[PDB]
């Protein structure tokens, strides 16, 4: 196991792995007890006063951070039993972390990262640097200072606000240079943010309503893969941000994403960058890496510590995987460098260990979270090591029902979020109504999508995957805690400076002319009033009056839910409605005339007001007549420039290497033909798949809206009778809850079926074609530049292969680029 003896908050002080601590600051700060849990890692089960001195209070500034869920509560870990309860859930997590396989890789990983001993000024002498080494004070009072690698700190007066921290110096960047420094991670097991999921309706039809719990040992993963990329000096600069336009009225006020956010998430969301900009980064930091092995081959002496020139040689020749030589020479390895970097950026991925623990996750940061939920995961009767949440042979087992906030009730508990519903929002107007901006479309820029199509280029002559790399791995030696000379008694250090991210404006106005789909989903919407509910098709009516409702359903559903009838028929009454409700949101129309798309369900057009249109059966004719384009609120911008004509090197009477250059030509041929198509994938991925994501998730929220209203109004009903005949009825209102949210989830696998159709069928016949056009250019520019270059021998058979290797386009295979359950489902039939 990871944490060998178990700690408590009552040990007395010892001096080897339970101690009072001193850690760097700006100031003085007074010695902090600490308790190490392994090799090079410790953890203070303290509030974040002491890293931060800008953070020297626990209280909720005037100014709500852009964040959806924020707690703010001064009261948690002031006492010894909240102590205790941290220190017992940190163990326990790392613990579960350490149990599975991925797991292990990262906290080997994290173990053995050591930073980098760059803070002497001479050229050939290796000295450690003060930001990276902490205080121990033994009982006696003599102190002696020690290097670590990751220390875990009750998180500030942001008690969700996970954020890693660091020590810099003052002229290096030791976070993305390749030097490395200790991570401060701000880690609370005690909360989870509890979060809305409907994707997983197809594999569990008997899904539960209400929101969902994150796994706290996700967040644990995500927090300890940051930590990982920052010990190995591979961050992202964190100006380099994924810029979003907000000036649009259907576009995000911002969202502050960084490049290293969407690599330590992985899946989809490492797509939304190109192969361009990943190639630059890969060769930035094998520039880094090779700088690190000279500086490493220069250096002659240490100062600091008794440990020799040898041993601190090969422990950071482990440290960053170099190839020294007999002759001491340390050399970045491309192959070796390239698998590390593979696997710190790649495989170390949230969504790895989403698949690992099999617990429900969000895919995108895009649903972002709803809740934040005070959790307890010391007794094992609540959370275990092996299995997390969803416990073995109990009812939680399957379907996730232990992540479930609805269904495991008693495991968590709804606190209050500090951030305002409507607290950070924009006025839309043509009545001008506030919408949230954690509820806008995701919009990049066009300057994030770059590529080297247009410049030329010359020619010369999964869990296996996982299973492997562990077979190929090594937990044989991790680093020694070497003796090392005593620091000052004050480390006088300060924080990594962070770029300074500008206010974004609240409540900026938009005059339009068109009701957005904010307004239909808003005229959807009710405050639980004692008053009737009346249901209406006019929007107008419906954002005027809040009493009325606008639904999207047959005049026959208004008729029916509109009038009135005594407790003789309301037996009756109750089962026509359901009845219907489960018809009209299980209708669907079936058509040929428009390619890819065999679903053209009709009350997508008047609930979301996608087409701008009042009439369903105008919609239908209006999908069939322009394809997905309606459903895209913003028609993305593809444009690809002239492909760069290749270069074949004429080769004089070397029969063979022309040879070995017409097969080069093919081969680059072929991957040309690859990247354009990832290129195009991912421009698909980022600039319409969030739209239809975003526009089914507002479907499933309008629907759940209906449920809610129709399910009001039959309660209202239902209380206006007497005594003895609601005994006598004995109307149970969950029953019919649960009965319209399985009507829901049946409509809801329809819904999904048409809007995957709908944008696979964009990509297919508004993306592809775009490329596929500029691509069979290239093969027509290429084809007589190949055949005058071929103007001794076998040209016959030369002429033949490539006629027939270029007179056909390369398939379309969307498995190899894109990796979900839905997407290749849909494109399976066409």
């Amino acid at each position: 196991p990871f944490v060998n003896k178990q700690f408590n908050y009552k040990d007395p002080v010892n001096g080897v792995d339970i101690a009072y601590i001193k850690i760097p600051n700006a100031g003085q700060m007074q010695p902090v007890k600490a308790f190490k849990i392994h090799n090079k890692i410790w953890v203070i089960p303290e509030r974040d006063t002491f890293t931060n001195p800008e953070e020297g209070d626990l209280n909720p500034p005037p100014e709500a951070k852009q964040v959806p869920v924020s707690y703010y509560d001064s009261t948690y870990l002031s006492t010894d039993n909240e102590k205790d309860n941290y220190l017992k859930g940190v163990t326990k997590l790392f613990e579960r972390i350490y149990s599975t396989d991925l797991g292990r890789m990262l906290l080997t990983s994290i173990v053995r990262g050591i930073p980098f001993w760059g803070g002497s000024t001479i050229d050939t002498e290796l000295k450690v640097i003060d930001t990276n080494c902490i205080n121990v004070i033994q009982p006696d009072g003599s102190y002696r200072s020690e290097e670590l690698n990751l220390v875990i700190i009750g998180p500030s007066a942001d008690i969700i606000q996970f954020e890693c921290k660091s020590f810099g110096h003052e002229v290096l960047n030791l976070t993305r240079n390749g030097y490395g420094s200790t991570q401060y991670i701000r880690f609370s097991p005690d909360f989870t943010f509890g979060f809305e999921e409907s994707l997983e309706v197809d594999t569990n039809p008997l899904l539960g309503a209400g929101k969902f719990a994150t796994d706290p040992a996700v967040t644990l993963a995500h927090q300890l893969i940051h930590a990982g990329h920052r010990l190995y000096g591979i961050a992202i600069n964190p100006n380099r941000v994924f810029k979003v336009n907000t000036n649009a009225y259907y576009e995000m006020s911002g969202l502050e994403v960084s490049f290293e956010e969407l690599r330590t998430f992985g899946g989809h969301d490492a797509k939304f960058i190109d192969s361009l900009q990943e190639n630059e980064f890969r060769l930035y930091y094998y520039n880094k890496f090779k700088d690190i092995a000279s500086t490493l081959n220069k250096a002659k002496s240490i100062v600091g510590t008794t440990a020799s020139l040898q041993y601190m040689k090969n422990v950071f020749k482990e440290k960053y995987l170099l190839s020294e030589d007999t002759s001491g020479k340390f050399s970045v390895d491309k192959l070796k460098f390239d698998k590390l970097y593979k696997m710190l950026t790649e495989i170390y991925t949230e969504d790895n260990f989403v698949k690992f623990f099999k617990v429900l996750n969000a895919k995108t940061f895009l649903n972002f979270d709803k809740a934040v939920f005070k959790i307890n995961i010391v007794p094992k009767v609540n959370y275990t090591i092996y299995d997390g949440f969803n416990l073995r042979n109990t009812n939680l087992a399957a379907n996730f029902n232990g992540q479930n906030t609805e269904i495991n009730n008693m495991n968590f508990t709804k606190l209050k979020n500090f951030t305002g519903l409507f607290e950070f929002y924009k006025l839309l107007c043509v009545l001008c109504i506030k919408v949230n901006n954690w509820d806008l479309f995701f919009s990049p820029s066009e300057d994030n999508f770059t590529n080297d199509l247009n410049k030329g280029e010359e020619i010369t002559s999964s869990l296996d995957l996982i299973q492997q790399y562990y077979l190929t791995f090594n937990f044989d030696n991790e680093p020694e805690n070497i003796s090392i000379e005593n620091l000052s008694s004050d480390i006088i250090g300060q924080l990594e400076l962070m770029p300074n991210i500008e206010r974004f404006p609240n409540g900026k106005k938009y005059e339009l002319d068109k009701y957005t789909m904010f307004h239909y989903l808003r005229a959807q919407e009710f405050e639980h009033g004692k008053s009737r509910i009346a249901l209406t098709n006019s929007v107008n009516e419906a954002l005027l009056n809040p009493s009325r409702v606008y639904t999207f359903f047959s005049s026959d559903y208004v008729k029916k839910v509109n009038k009135a009838t005594e407790a003789a028929m309301f037996l009756g009454w109750v089962e026509q409605l359901v009845y219907d409700f489960t018809d009209e949101t299980s209708e669907v129309s079936t058509t040929d005339k428009i390619a890819d798309i065999t679903i053209i369900i009709p009350y997508i057009g008047p609930a979301l007001n996608i087409g701008n249109m009042l009439y369903k059966d105008d919609f239908v004719g209006a999908l069939i007549f322009s394809g997905a384009v309606i459903l895209l609120e913003f028609i993305p911008e593809i444009a690809i420039p002239v492909l760069g004509t290749f270069a074949l090197v004429s080769y004089i009477a070397n029969k063979v290497l022309t040879v070995q250059t017409i097969d080069n030509a093919l081969s680059k041929r072929n991957e040309k033909w690859d990247e354009v198509y990832k290129y195009i994938v991912t421009n698909w991925l980022a600039k319409v798949n969030t739209q239809i994501d975003l526009i089914r998730k507002k479907m499933k929220e309008a629907l759940e809206n209906q449920a809610e209203a129709t399910k009001a109004i039959i309660n209202y009903q239902y209380n206006q009778y007497t005594e003895e005949e609601k005994n006598n009825i004995n109307f149970n209102i969950d029953d019919l809850s649960s009965k319209l949210n399985e009507s829901i989830n049946k409509a809801m696998i329809n819904i999904n079926k048409f809007l995957n159709q709908c944008s696979v069928s964009y990509l297919m016949n508004s993306m592809i074609p775009y490329g596929v056009k500029r691509l069979e250019d290239f093969d027509a520019s290429l084809k007589d530049a190949l055949l005058k270059y071929i103007y001794i021998g076998q040209v016959d058979r030369l002429k033949d292969k490539v006629n027939n290797t270029l007179s056909t386009d390369i398939p379309f295979q969307l498995s190899k680029y894109v990796d979900n359950q839905r997407l290749l489902s849909t494109f399976t039939e066409y």
